[PDB]
């Protein structure tokens, strides 16, 4: 790896990783981007310079660093227009934040439109030399990283709005297509005996995938960067943007294993390979798995995962038992989708820079209704009703700047304010389903809170969350660097968007 | 009502059914076409005449008698490049066909592209003197029809391939939108005391309905022309194409009492009046409803339907227990349907027309792979299990030249091969349903075997089940007028079709 210092060039270049030469965005010459790496408590410098030059995919870019906290330093959290104006190509901007308080797997994305379905995407991983699960395994390196990505042989502007899944998906950016010559499958060496912490994460744009390893089981110990009480399972259903860390103890019979990761639809199952990768034990063959996956006995279930560390819920153990409650109301009218009857149009003037000028109240912002002023230091409850009303369900949340406890997951109708998951991306379910989550307001600036299905984010499902708009300038003071982005980006000729 | 005997007039006309004036397709000058009427026994001649002057929703038609078994008449059953060429602008087609043996509500529309959801809809209804529920209702006429019809304010093929749901629903062609001036609402008459036989019949080109009608249940007599039990529920989801008649007994007191008919999605609920109707007791004021809906407590499970008669399940009683079993597999690519790996595409030389001419074996069929041809008196098990690889679940299938036992309902794991329903529009519900019909091959001919979501059989979703292939010239005479229709089709310029 690189980092917690580096460079980050953006091109566009020709890239066929599942056999079909297309035109893609990549960072320092790479999709899936390389991996940072850096540990706890390290500062990160990643000075993003912006050598783009195809349009159709965006010469402007911004970068988000999936799962940080960014407290102090909410101009660097990236989402377009929520947190700064897009750089501009021939224009480089440095991304500095620090990391006090937080350790594990997370990953970074474009957040200007759908440009990281494009390939500004990657994995991101901080290491905690105090690891509390450090005794559970061996090994865990840049060769325990196994990213899992939909890949699209028709760039993101110019296919459908709402693609009915991809064209193949990447394990570790390689993965084959149905078509008649098979590509390279992506390969994951292990010694037998030995105990691997992998590193399990989704850079999808759109489904989920169920991941699994034929005769082998997974125990997770970390679920979007938070550490978990150990949980074997057999089988992961991960939605876009997730991440586990779970330990895989290679301790069966030297061979080649079949890995899988099936999308939720679109090109479905494993004939002729796709949706596949090998876990190769050394000193097997150089041939594929001939192994046979079974039903699973294990499945993750999202209620069964719970903190290492006690973390205690927000508020008090009732619907509606904190400072400020919040039902969303999903809507879709074929091509936007809304919350609370408002579909999100991303400002000319980025909602922290309006903030900034003097803007805190609800309002004052804008888009008028899509942005929320919450007080500081108060418990938040939010839930997300499933409905048929917003096709595509189910839908993965993510919420900007904070881990939240998930009080209710998909599939469950039970409450558990003792002692549920916190975690920053959660399925909000299918109709039936009342997924709710709560957080603490402990981090002033203005956080985005959608889905994280980036068809569904550019057609407008999103809600801005602005907590402690009176403190958000003292909090989050911004560099000059920052201050230059919107003139220059303002300035653009649209041509060069 | 008109028929036994009648013309059918096809025209393009301004409509205006829920205060948005658009162009559409009318028979006789109105949408939804007029009720056609005759009694069991009785001879239909039906005479189109095809006056249609716009091509954006086709001038050409076809149009199907849906629910008939056409036995002996396979030509006038209507689905174009199955049983016919389409009929030509400024050409007539006279279908003549016999009902001896059936009795219910039906109804007819256009089979060709996604004409019938222009307006070529209507309903049908064969009165039975001797019907064996004659005893349970007072009154049943033209006034008791209710038809539900999804309403678009763009035409089939000028929007979306596949539409996030209608503009409106109408009931007996009328209803509201989301817009800020009303229109009117339909206006059902009942006097107090007295029993209705309500004959329900969905003429949808795409969503599900549930209908309710506030302050009252529903006996339900029939379902898709077959008799049944007497069924008593509060709560009816009907889905495309599908028949209830139910006995109303309004003994409620003098008031005015919403009708509700909420699609599955799209425009839901009943803000405004949407999705609305009346149901008026002889002398309550003429003003809207202000009844109240509540949560159904009886809602209609199609495994609770029982046929009035004892209709023994073809075959014995193992999944596998019949002379042909057919398992279909479903799969979409973004643009087109599949199942077994086929999409439809309708063959330039009808069905019917290839066979009579000499193709008896699947092998010599076109389109290939798309045709199945099944022996004559023999028992067939179709199952069609749901799948995420098949979007816009649950699809409603709905079979030709037959009634069908329906010995796995979606929503249950029972099979029921002693007394389940026999229908023809089925839903296939969701992924881990495996819904599952037999019937017998007692009709000679190709039957078209379809998703009855008008924009998914275009877009491919559809297999011909061709029985008795050797004795079909036979049994199914062709009238001269019937042999002139494809060259007269294939004669015509482009923009005439
Ligand atoms: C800027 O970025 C764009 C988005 O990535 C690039 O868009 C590309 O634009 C080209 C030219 O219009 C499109 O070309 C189409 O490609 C297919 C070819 O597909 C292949 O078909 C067989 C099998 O499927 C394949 O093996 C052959 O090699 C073909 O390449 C044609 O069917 C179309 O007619 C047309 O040629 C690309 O599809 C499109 N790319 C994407 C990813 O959407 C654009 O080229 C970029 N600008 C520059 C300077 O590179
Ligand atoms: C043959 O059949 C076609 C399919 O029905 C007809 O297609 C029509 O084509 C016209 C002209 O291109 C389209 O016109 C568009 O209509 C809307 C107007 O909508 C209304 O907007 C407000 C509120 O929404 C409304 O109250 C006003 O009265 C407007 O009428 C415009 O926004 C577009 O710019 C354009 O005018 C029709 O939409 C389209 N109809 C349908 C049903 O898709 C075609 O006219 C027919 N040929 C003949 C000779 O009648
Ligand atoms: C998903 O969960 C949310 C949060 O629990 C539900 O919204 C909440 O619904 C409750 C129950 O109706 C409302 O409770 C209150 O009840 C009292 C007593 O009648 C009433 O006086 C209050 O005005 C209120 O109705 C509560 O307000 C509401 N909370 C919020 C923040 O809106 C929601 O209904 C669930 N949605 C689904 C589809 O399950
Ligand atoms: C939906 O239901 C259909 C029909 O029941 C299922 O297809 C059937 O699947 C069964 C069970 O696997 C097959 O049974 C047979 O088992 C023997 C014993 O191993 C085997 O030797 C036979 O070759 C056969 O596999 C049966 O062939 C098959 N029937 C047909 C017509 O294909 C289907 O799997 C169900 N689909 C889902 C998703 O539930
Ligand atoms: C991995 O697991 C599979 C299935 O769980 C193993 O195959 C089973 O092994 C038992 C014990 O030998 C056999 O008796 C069963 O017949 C097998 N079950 C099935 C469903 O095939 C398999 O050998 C293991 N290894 C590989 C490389 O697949
Ligand atoms: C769905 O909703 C969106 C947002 O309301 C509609 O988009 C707006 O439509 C009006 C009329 O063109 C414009 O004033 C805005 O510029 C639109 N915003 C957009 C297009 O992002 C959209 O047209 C609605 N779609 C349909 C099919 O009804
Ligand atoms: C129709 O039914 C509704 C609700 O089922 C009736 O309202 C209920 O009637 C009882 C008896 O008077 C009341 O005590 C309850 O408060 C009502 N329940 C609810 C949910 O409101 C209603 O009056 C009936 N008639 C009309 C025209 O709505
Ligand atoms: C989905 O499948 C359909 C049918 O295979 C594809 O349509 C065919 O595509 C090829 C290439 O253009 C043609 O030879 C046929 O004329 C097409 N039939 C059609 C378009 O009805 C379709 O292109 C596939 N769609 C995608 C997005 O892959
Ligand atoms: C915020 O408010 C609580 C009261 O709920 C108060 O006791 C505390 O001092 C504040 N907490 C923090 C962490 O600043
Ligand atoms: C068809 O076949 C059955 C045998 O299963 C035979 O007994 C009978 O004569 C035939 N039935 C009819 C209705 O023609
Ligand atoms: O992550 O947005
Ligand atoms: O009915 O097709
Ligand atoms: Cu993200
Ligand atoms: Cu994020
Ligand atoms: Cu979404
Ligand atoms: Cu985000
Ligand atoms: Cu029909
Ligand atoms: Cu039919
Ligand atoms: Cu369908
Ligand atoms: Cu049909
Ligand atoms: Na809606
Ligand atoms: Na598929
Ligand atoms: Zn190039
Ligand atoms: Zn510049
Ligand atoms: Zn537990
Ligand atoms: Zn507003
Ligand atoms: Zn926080
Ligand atoms: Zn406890
Ligand atoms: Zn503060
Ligand atoms: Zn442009
Ligand atoms: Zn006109
Ligand atoms: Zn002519
Ligand atoms: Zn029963
Ligand atoms: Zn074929
Ligand atoms: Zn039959
Ligand atoms: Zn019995
Ligand atoms: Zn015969
Ligand atoms: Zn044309």
């Amino acid at each position: 790896a690189i980092g917690p210092v580096a460079d980050l060039t953006l091109t566009n270049a020709q890239v066929s990783p599942d056999g079909f030469a297309r035109e893609a965005v990549v960072v320092n010459g790479i999709t899936p981007a390389p991996l940072i790496t850096g540990n706890k408590g390290d500062r990160f410098q990643l000075n993003v310079i912006d050598q783009l030059t195809n349009h159709t995919m965006l010469k402007t870019s911004s970068i988000h660093w999936h799962g940080f906290f960014q407290q102090g330093t909410n101009w660097a959290d990236g989402p377009a227009f929520v947190n700064q104006c897009p750089i501009a190509s021939g224009h480089s901007f440095l991304y500095d934040f620090q990391v006090p308080d937080q350790a594990g797997t997370f990953w970074y994305h474009s957040h200007l439109s759908t440009q990281y379905c494009d390939g500004l995407r990657g994995p991101f991983v901080v290491y905690d030399p105090n690891d509390p699960h450090a005794s559970l395994y061996d090994i865990d390196n840049d060769d325990t990283v196994i990213t899992l990505a939909d890949w699209y042989h028709v760039a993101a502007k110019l296919g459908p709005r709402f693609p009915f899944g991809s064209d193949s998906t990447l394990i570790n950016g390689l993965g084959r297509t149905t078509g008649i010559a098979p590509s390279d499958l992506a390969v994951i060496k292990v010694t037998q005996g030995k105990r691997y912490r992998f590193r399990l994460v989704s850079l999808s744009c759109d489904p989920n995938h169920t991941f699994s390893i034929d005769n082998h089981t997974m125990t997770i110990i970390e679920a979007d960067s938070i550490n978990t009480q150990p949980l074997e399972v057999d089988s992961i259903q991960i939605f876009a943007a997730q991440r586990y860390s779970f330990v895989l103890d290679a301790s069966q019979p030297v061979d080649n294993y079949w890995i899988r990761a099936n999308p939720a639809f679109g090109n479905t199952g494993f004939a002729g390979g796709i949706n596949s990768a090998i876990l190769r034990y050394d000193g097997a063959p150089e041939i594929e798995p001939t192994s046979v996956q079974t039903t699973p006995t294990k499945p993750l279930n999202e209620v069964d995962l719970h903190p290492l560390s006690p973390m205690p819920v927000p508020g008090s153990p009732e619907p509606g038992g904190v400072d400020k409650p919040l039902n969303l109301v999903f809507n879709f009218n074929g091509t936007n989708f809304f919350i609370n009857d408002h579909t999100f149009v991303p400002p000319s003037v980025p909602v922290l820079l309006q903030i900034l000028s003097g803007a805190q109240a609800a309002q004052d912002l804008v888009p008028e209704g899509s942005v929320f002023v919450l007080p500081s230091n108060s418990s938040i409850e939010i839930s997300f009703p499933a409905t048929a009303n917003a096709p595509g369900f189910p839908h993965p949340f993510h919420l900007h700047g904070h881990a939240f406890a998930v009080v209710r997951s998909a599939g469950s109708s039970v409450y558990n304010y003792d002692n549920p998951i916190f975690r920053d991306v959660v399925s909000t379910g299918q109709p039936g389903d009342n997924v709710t989550i709560r957080f603490e307001t402990n981090n002033p600036g203005p956080w985005f809170l959608h889905c994280h299905i980036d068809f569904h984010l550019d057609a407008g499902f999103a809600v801005v969350m602005a907590e402690d708009t009176p403190d958000t300038k003292a909090a989050n003071p911004v560099p000059q660097a920052w201050s230059d982005l919107c003139p220059i980006y303002d300035a653009l000729d649209p041509s060069d968007l």
